[PDB]
């Protein structure tokens, strides 16, 4: 039982429980460069046939930002060429970007990236996007989540699968990669963005997580715990929801009659989808039509009214 | 507004969201000395009349830990009196009681406690106790069962109204209670649990929410937030895994048969309610059987067997 059989153990665990790759045969992997892209690469080339996958490839995405950019997309040319791999690169000043596009630097360079991604997806033929989002990210997403506000949502934070996207290292703790990276004497980018403190995420990184874990080592592991029961509390609620939707959503109003009477959890489920919004603000406000007669102006021009029991837009 | 209104208005917020008091006659407050104490005093003695109350009486409970302890029951003893309230004081050597029960300080502090406030609403009659905890207590709380692995239940932390329980503070912010306090030159016992951030919520609260708060300063307020959308949602799941529950539950075993297709989430609380346990793995290992019929052991030589399209408590031991 070492770093590798320790993570691919969590990988085909994963794979089991999720469905992870199930006739896919190309995989593009959102290569980074960094730890994480690279120990992820390694165990997907590893179990490329256990997975039934025809090929693996690699798309780096060069921000223009680090002034390393440049080394670094060499050095993801390089890894690819290393082990045989297809590396598709793309370019834009994520920089100009953000400004012309009134869009934060993360948020364009994510933008970019993935439209990169899905660029390649398309044109190249891959049937899906790998990436090495972790454990750990996922307990850093989620502590951001409960920290900018949500609700389940935010606290399960990314899935191990999603449209063309694919988590392998899900179960896998940072520290696991890590050392897996390590055991097998991987290369890999450095994180400079790390430890710049002004970023949330890693605000979280290396001053919360770091004093969570001295209330529980195990923070990692007893938190998958919380999410796979959340997740699957999640399902039943969108499922049950679902139900109570198209069961009191006839035309373009609500059966105001039912829903007052059923699940408060469940109207604000289905108020949500109906109203368009997810801010526990407005969907709070039409579900004050339920009770309360009356109107309510919202978001982009748009407003709901209650012609009685009825509850429809204006 | 000032720093009064800013505190009513959620205390009355409160009322109206979750009737914090609906026809309690006598409020026995959980009177520590500090702050929230002395804020929550000062405001239900301000609304002693709005929420009908007959009579709100102080009681603190003398841990017997530290040297200030002392003072502490003294002043409470003043404060009381420039109240004009009853008090009801209590002195016992946690210390001693101390964990020979085997209970860190404070289980056993809190035990005593509220087995004191417990012990006075009995004897003396009252209709309830409440509490200074505030919302910074709750936002504390939900991070500390965030941490230490738990469900929705443990997220959405005490709630307002509880048992024989309240907690009028429960919307109200620390920083507000302390702008109060100040606005109405209110005298107050020192805090001091920025000396013990040995213990957890003291780390969570020092150490841990300063940080959440430089990405997110009104994290109280988004906070609660998120705790109004989980408590529907852990109200209705737990609606369903009792209904589910009394549904499959026979004589003193489940009908797996009928389980064992139900929604996971469902499975699983009701997993719990009967096994008597909630950890995620003495649960998972329970439902296991679900499909898998046999044999398993938890831990006080409870073991749980499946018989056919049962599941039962072995009677062994
Ligand atoms: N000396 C005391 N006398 C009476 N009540 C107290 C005293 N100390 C603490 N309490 C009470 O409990 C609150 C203070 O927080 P405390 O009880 O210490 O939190 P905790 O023990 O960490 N867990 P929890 O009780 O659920 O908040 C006050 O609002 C009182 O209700």
């Amino acid at each position: 039982m070492n770093p590798e059989s320790r993570v691919i153990r969590k990988v085909l665990a994963l794979q089991n429980d999720e469905k992870i790759f199930s006739g896919e045969r190309r995989v593009l992997i959102a290569f980074s460069g960094g730890v994480d892209s690279v120990v992820l690469t390694d165990v997907l080339l590893k179990l490329k046939n256990y997975f039934s996958l025809k090929e693996v490839a690699l798309a780096h995405f060069n921000h223009m930002l680090r002034e390393s950019a440049e080394r670094d997309e060499e050095f993801c040319k390089e890894f690819a060429k290393e082990r045989n791999m297809k590396i598709f690169v793309g370019k834009e000043d994520v920089r100009a970007f953000a400004k012309e596009n009134r869009m934060s630097l993360e948020e364009a360079g994510r933008f970019l990236r993935y439209k990169f991604l899905k660029e390649i997806l398309e044109s190249e033929g891959f049937d899906c996007i790998a990436t090495a989002h972790h454990l750990n990210d996922l307990l850093e997403t989620s502590l951001l989540f409960f920290t900018r506000g949500t609700g389940l949502d935010g606290l399960i934070g990314f899935l191990p699968k999603e449209e063309v996207i694919r988590r392998p290292l899900y179960y896998v703790k940072r520290s696991e990669i890590e050392e897996y990276a390590k055991f097998k004497g991987l290369r890999w980018v450095e994180d400079e963005t790390n430890y710049e403190v002004s970023i949330p995420r890693n605000r979280i990184r290396h001053r919360v997580i770091p004093e969570l874990k001295r209330i529980n080592e195990n923070l990692e592991d007893t938190f998958l715990k919380m999410v796979k029961v959340l997740r699957a509390e999640r399902e039943f609620l969108e499922e049950e929801a679902q139900k109570l939707y198209k069961e009191v959503k006839k035309g373009n109003c609500l059966d105001v009659k039912k829903l007052k009477e059923k699940p408060l959890a469940l109207q604000r489920r289905v108020i949500r989808k109906f109203i368009g919004e997810k801010d526990y603000e407005k969907v709070e406000l039409v579900r004050s039509l339920l009770e309360k007669g009356g109107e309510v102006n919202l978001g982009k021009g748009k407003v709901l009214k209650r012609k009685e029991r009825w509850l429809c837009f204006s």
